[PDB]
C-alpha cells in the first residue's frame, strides 16, 4: 500500500461566507471571495469561455455576471438544490487550485459557518466526498479552536460583518445554549459609524463603505492613543477630519452584547473550570483585529476575574491552518 500512503494531499479549507481560505500538505495557501459567477445569457457564456467565474474575479466582474454566494449569511437556512451546485463549483474551483496530483486521494476539513443546521453540514458533506475523496465537515469555532489546542474550557467571539458567533467549546458536541449568535458586528459598526460622523461632520459625503474604511483604518475601543484623521469628500473636495470619537463610540458599542454573552457562557461552565476558561477566552474574525480590544475586554470581564483575553495571530488563515492541521492529525 505505498502508493495509498504517498499519494494523499489534505487539505483544510475554512469555507466561510466570504471569503474562502485554503491551505494543503504540500504548502498551498491561498484566499478567495466565497462567490460563483455565472453568465447572464448565451452571449456572455461566449464572452466568458468558461460556463462560471469563481473568486475574486466573479466578484470583480459582477455587473457583468450572475453571481452567487453560497453560503448565504447566515447559514439562513436550508440550502437548496441550486445553491449545493453554486457551493460545488466553490468547493471544485478551490480544490483545483490546490493543485493535487492525478494519482492524489485528497483528504479535506471543511470549516463551516456556526449556525449551519445539521442537515446543511450533511449537504455540504455529501457535496464535498463528490469533489474530495474523503471529507470531515466541522463548525468554524471548532476549527479555530483546534488550531490554538484549545478544545476544551474555552470560549470563542468571532466578530465577523453580519454577525458575532460566539461559542464555548466543552470537548463535546455543542448543546443548544452553548452557542450565541449577537446581530450586533461588523456592519452595525460602520452604521453606527456613519451616523456618529455625520453628527457631527453634516456635509461630508458618506455612506456605510466609507465608514468602513474609516472604521478598517483606525478601529480601537478604550482610551484613544492616536488621532482617527481621515481624508473624506466634500462637495467633491478633499476635506480631512478628526473622527476619533465617532471610532471609539461605534467600536465600543459592539462590547456589551459581548460581554454579556461571555457572562452568559461562562456560568454554564462547571464552577470549577470558570477560572481556566477566563484564561481562554478568544476573539477572532474581522472585529478581532480592533485595536486595544484585548486590554478593553480585560479590564470589561474584571467582575468575573482575571481573564487571559488574546486575539487570533491571523484572522484571515489561522482557521483553515488549524483545519489542516486536524486533516493530518487526525486517524
Ligand atoms: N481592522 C479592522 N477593524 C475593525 N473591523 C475590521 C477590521 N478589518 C476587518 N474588519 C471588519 O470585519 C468584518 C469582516 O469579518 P469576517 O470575519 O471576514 O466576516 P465574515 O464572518 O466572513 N462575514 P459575515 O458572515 O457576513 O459576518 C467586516 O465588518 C470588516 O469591516
Ligand atoms: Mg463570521
Amino acid at each position: 500500500g505505498e502508493g495509498q500512503a504517498k499519494n494523499r494531499l489534505f487539505l483544510g479549507v475554512d469555507l466561510g461566507t466570504s471569503h474562502t481560505a485554503v491551505m494543503s500538505s504540500r504548502g498551498k495557501k491561498f484566499l478567495l471571495k466565497s462567490v460563483v459567477g455565472y453568465p447572464k445569457d448565451v452571449i456572455g457564456l461566449k464572452l466568458l469561455g468558461r460556463p462560471y467565474v469563481v473568486g475574486d474575479e466573479a466578484f470583480e466582474m459582477r455587473s457583468y455576471l450572475d453571481i452567487r454566494y453560497p453560503l448565504q449569511d447566515g447559514v439562513l437556512s436550508e440550502i437548496s438544490d441550486r445553491d449545493i451546485e453554486v457551493a460545488r463549483h466553490l468547493l471544485t474551483h478551490v480544490v483545483k487550485s490546490a493543485e493535487p496530483g492525478p494519482n492524489d486521494e485528497i483528504c479535506a476539513v471543511i470549516g463551516v459557518p456556526a449556525r449551519a443546521s445539521a442537515a446543511n453540514k450533511a449537504l455540504l458533506l455529501k457535496m464535498a466526498q463528490e469533489v474530495v475523496h474523503t471529507a470531515l465537515v466541522v463548525s468554524e469555532p471548532f476549527m479555530v479552536g483546534y488550531g490554538l489546542d484549545k478544545l476544551i474550557n474555552t470560549i470563542i467571539v468571532d466578530i465577523g460583518a453580519g454577525t458575532t458567533d460566539i461559542c464555548a467549546l466543552k470537548g463535546t458536541v455543542p448543546g443548544p445554549e452553548d452557542q450565541v449568535t449577537l446581530t450586533k458586528a461588523g456592519n452595525y459598526v460602520d452604521e453606527r459609524l456613519q451616523n456618529a460622523i455625520l453628527e457631527r461632520h453634516p456635509e461630508l459625503q458618506m455612506n456605510v463603505n466609507v465608514a468602513c474604511a474609516v472604521k478598517e483604518q483606525f478601529s480601537f475601543v478604550g482610551t484613544p492613543t492616536e488621532v482617527a484623521s481621515f481624508e473624506f469628500r466634500a462637495a467633491g473636495k478633499p476635506v480631512r477630519a478628526d473622527v476619533t470619537e465617532p471610532v471609539k463610540i461605534a467600536c465600543e458599542a459592539l462590547m456589551p452584547d459581548i460581554i454579556e454573552s461571555i457572562e452568559t457562557l461562562l456560568r454554564s461552565f462547571q464552577p470549577e473550570y470558570q477560572d481556566t476558561v477566563l484564561q481562554n477566552i478568544v476573539f477572532a474574525g474581522g472585529g478581532s483585529r480592533i485595536r486595544g480590544l484585548a486590554a478593553y475586554v480585560k479590564e470589561k470581564l474584571r467582575p468575573f476575574g482575571d481573564a487571559n483575553v488574546t486575539c487570533v495571530k491571523d484572522p484571515t488563515f489561522d482557521g483553515c491552518r488549524g483545519a489542516l492541521r486536524l486533516a493530518e492529525e487526525l486517524p
